[PDB]
RNA sequence: GGCCAAAGGCCCUUUUCAGGGCCACCCC
């Protein structure tokens, strides 16, 4: 019950697929936001234990809970 | 420590609110 990711390879795929997220504008429109709550749409934890399809899974609903961010 | 969200095991891509592959489960 506690793990960091070491694997380069992984984090850097991990952190490809956050960067993406972050190029988005829903997340730019996403200054409207202090540090909130889980309902919201958090970038998952590069360096949480997780299997490739939990973090994609995660990664995926992600993305999509952005676009509540922009008309 | 535990519990939850996610999660079949991996793998590719800016088709990325997306598309795909291998294997496994299913239906034998
Ligand atoms: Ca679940
Ligand atoms: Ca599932
Ligand atoms: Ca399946």
């Amino acid at each position: 019950s506690s793990y960091t990711e070491a694997d380069p390879a992984i984090l850097s795929r991990r952190q490809k697929q956050i960067d993406y997220g972050k190029n988005t504008a829903a997340y730019e429109r996403y200054v409207e936001m202090v540090p909130r709550t889980r309902d919201h749409p958090r970038e998952p934890n590069k360096y949480g234990k997780y299997s490739r399809r939990a973090f994609d899974g995660l990664v995926k609903i992600w993305r999509k809970s952005l676009h509540i961010y922009d008309p």
